[PDB]
């Protein structure tokens, strides 16, 4: 009778957070990760002490590979295992760093990880969970600053970018099957734990509505309204998340 | 101690639904009307006999004139009177007709119209609104999804609705410090205009990828009862397109 | 009577001197539209015939929105009939530019008719009548803005004209291309700096474009202009260019 | 030594041929890239010769995404310095283009490969080796983007992700080359040369979309803006990317 989610990067911060709220909201979660273990154990034991047999974990490396589509195709099998049905994927995992045009890791790991996580393995999975079909939807975690991206992140832009067109593309093709396909597009929300205190007060300041990013759970509040049954004719939106932050100029 | 919303354009379709919704989730509704007199006084009624006094009308023309800046003042005034606060503005009403740019209104009617009701009374709602101004204060735009695959010879509606998203970004950017949100709704084919043929309908029904079906009203409401919620409040200059997929399909 | 003739409005100084300027290097006959800067219109025009005689005009007019603007924009078309008997091109340059606060010696529907007219109501005008007018490489080029997502702050009014100028732009491309007529958008990001700027200000705005942290020249402007008339654009229609540096592409 | 040299991708064949034909008649030395199309690329390469001597090569590589792709593109991009001494433009024009369904004999790992590879990440390699050997002047970029993207044909959602990955790219790299004085733009055709074995009943379907002229653009049409970008009136354009469509992408379903 309850709904099923996969959610992916689930363990911490952002997915963290739409995983509890799916689950608060009454969705059977599937809590993947990739090197974060004992938050994704610590996540589903919580989850499953508010209501049993509720949330499992399935750890997956979402980097690019041959052996990627085996990976996503086990993800949406999981959900399937463990619940007899996935409603809901929201594809938030994601590789985040710098690769500068003009000169430990290689350029062809850096395109697999970037274009990978962020693109390549939303696609699968989408496909696995389409493959695999109430209110089934698919949310894309996005970027609202995709346009006005940092300097020398191109690898994570065109993957954002290539999210954007699955969004699209995915939204088209899925509607006559009864999957809706969006997005919520953050600006700054949780700044990266490597970041020092000065440089996330520098940007908390550029955001107009409050001086402060956004909290993990106001980007889940729009993963929720986006895979409610208030969203039942939304499809191909991306939703900006960004406290106004992409309408400042330099 | 309840908020309170003003519709503009509330006495029929989608904005009757959104004050309706607004209504049951809590608020005291100003329900705009030009023409709809009898139409708006029935939803007041309506609502009223839910929970009394929380429905009041108000009419005001939104063609521009050298009158619109006070018409919309007193909109605004309107629901302060009634309620002694303003928490919502949902800019809805709408002047919709073709304007061919090759050839028994004039040239400058059809702008004061279109222009007028469409971009410019949004944008004086808005002053009053942020000029009479914890609290959860915003702004909803009714937008159009189709804006940049425009309908043949709709041009300065086009350029009315394209006037419209500047207006949510630009008011986005300056209210912010207030703490006032301003957002969009871009419906597709949602109700479809009563004096359009029944085949016409059906023909445009039948692009939609989710369904092939026009949105319900409720469904635009739906869109702007969250965007007015706790659950967006750090949403802002944003327009969500609820149109069941139909600007993604090509030509 | 065989040399190409086009409109350029707010022609006598900074942008839409330069374009007329290049449409007349390229062998435009041109009217100089202008409002209140006559002395600057006319020694412009007096430049233009002392190169070839009988090839410039100009044309005086407020474009400012009333119940008159149709019948003022009919004459900034019929002026380049009466003088050379075809209108090939139509360049909509004029432009009001001030801040317009939402929170608090213009009446606010003064500043309406202004920003809204100059912007966009006047450019739909000419629309018609150059479209209405026609019996060659016809079409029209409408001078935009890059940073109309990003806005500066207090400009509401300004930012909807040129937002309502894109509209413009793509619904005129699609109604307009069964007779032939291309509509296009060029969109600066920073160009001259306004005259009252002091070089301070002018230097913060400059140190923000990526591409040589510094405006672009009007004649760069024009560039881009002379692309979208020219033959190497005779397939596209409905497309802005921005011409900025790469200053949209700045975040906060 | 003094005039410019381009590398143009793609280019034995339809729009990356009329592109490297229009550079070469602008002037520039012209390396023709291709992968299958060997003697088509000859054939131009020995036009242009004919025309001027020692003004042009040919160089082939495959573009799909695999270990080695870093390795190619550099090369490509050495090549046109090995030949004419410096690499002044570069036009990402080859591209992989058909449906890959999301419900339902190349693997979809191959099919990735190839459909991100040559729209992506080729792109992306040649735009580093390009810069990095550029770590009087108007050096630029022009990437073959893709008028519709955001309307795009039923069952491409590969070939659309790697044409909005384009557009990324086309824009981060705009502004993290800025400094080096390269500029980075985009042509986007909407309907240009369609495939020929396509029946002309199906071409037809699709000229008549077309608001401008009923007809798709020539080759020439799009080459046509790709001149204009790498000139010099084009010198303060960078992350744009300029439609050649005809307006089709302003028609609604
Ligand atoms: N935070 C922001 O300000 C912001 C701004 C714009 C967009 N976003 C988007 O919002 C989403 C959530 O942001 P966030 O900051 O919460 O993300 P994050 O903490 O940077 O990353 C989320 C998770 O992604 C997983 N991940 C990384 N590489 C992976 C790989 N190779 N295979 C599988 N999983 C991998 C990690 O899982 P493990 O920890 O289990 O390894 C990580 O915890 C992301 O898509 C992000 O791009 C965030
Ligand atoms: N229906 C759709 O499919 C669709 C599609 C795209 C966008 N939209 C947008 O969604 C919103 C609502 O759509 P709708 O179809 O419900 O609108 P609508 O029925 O066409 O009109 C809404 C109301 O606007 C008011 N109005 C019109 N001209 C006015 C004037 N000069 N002064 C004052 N009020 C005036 C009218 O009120 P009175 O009846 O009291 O005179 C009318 O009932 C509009 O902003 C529209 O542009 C709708
Ligand atoms: N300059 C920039 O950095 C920049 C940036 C973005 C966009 N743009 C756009 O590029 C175009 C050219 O910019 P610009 O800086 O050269 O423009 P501008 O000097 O600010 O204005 C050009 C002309 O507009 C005319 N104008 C103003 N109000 C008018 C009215 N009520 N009626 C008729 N004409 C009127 C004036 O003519 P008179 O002098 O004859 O009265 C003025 O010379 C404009 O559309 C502008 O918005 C420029
Ligand atoms: N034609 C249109 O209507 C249209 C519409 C929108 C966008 N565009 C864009 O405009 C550009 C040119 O279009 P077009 O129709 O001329 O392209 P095309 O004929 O489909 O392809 C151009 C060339 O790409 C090369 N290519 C394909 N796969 C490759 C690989 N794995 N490695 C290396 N090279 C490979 C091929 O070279 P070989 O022949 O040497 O193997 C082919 O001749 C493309 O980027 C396209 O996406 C075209
Ligand atoms: N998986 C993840 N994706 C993203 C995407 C963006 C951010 C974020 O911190 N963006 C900030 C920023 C990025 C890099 C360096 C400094 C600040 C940002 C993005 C756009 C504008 C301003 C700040 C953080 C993360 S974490
Ligand atoms: N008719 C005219 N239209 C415009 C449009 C924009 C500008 C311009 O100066 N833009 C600047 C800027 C505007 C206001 C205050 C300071 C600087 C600009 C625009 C966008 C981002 C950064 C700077 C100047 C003019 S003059
Ligand atoms: N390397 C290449 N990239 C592209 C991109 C698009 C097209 C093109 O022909 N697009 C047509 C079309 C697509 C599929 C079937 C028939 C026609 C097109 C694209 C967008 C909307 C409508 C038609 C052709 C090519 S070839």
């Amino acid at each position: 009778e309850a709904p099923a989610a996969v959610v992916t990067g689930a363990a911490k911060r952002i997915g963290r957070a739409i995983a509890v709220k799916l689950h608060q909201t009454g969705y059977r979660v599937v809590i993947h990760y990739h090197n974060s273990a004992e938050a994704a154990v610590s996540l589903a034991d919580e989850l499953n002490k508010e209501r049993s047999n509720t949330a499992v974990v399935c750890q997956a490396d979402l980097t690019n590979s041959n052996v990627l589509p085996a990976s996503c195709e086990e993800i949406i099998n999981s959900c399937f295992r463990a619940f007899g049905r996935c409603d809901v994927l929201v594809n938030n995992a994601s590789a985040f760093y710098p690769t500068p045009l003009v000169q430990g890791k290689t350029v062809e790991t850096q395109v697999a990880e970037l274009i990978g996580t962020n693109a390549i393995a939303p696609f699968l999975l989408t496909m696995s969970f389409a493959q695999r079909q109430s209110n089934l939807s698919i949310v894309n975690l996005c970027d609202a600053m995709v346009d006005q991206p940092c300097m020398a992140f191109s690898l994570y832009n065109m993957g954002k970018h290539a999210l954007v067109g699955l969004t699209q593309s995915a939204a088209l093709e899925l509607a006559p099957y009864g999957i809706r396909v969006n997005g919520v597009a953050p600006g700054v929300s949780l700044l990266p734990v490597a970041m020092g205190e000065e440089e996330k007060d520098k940007w908390r300041r550029k955001v107009p509505l409050g001086r402060r990013e956004a909290s993990a759970e106001q980007i889940a509040d729009a993963v929720i309204f986006l895979v409610s049954g208030s969203a039942q004719y939304i499809t191909g939106s991306i939703i900006k998340v960004d406290g106004g932050l992409s309408l400042v100029h330099a």
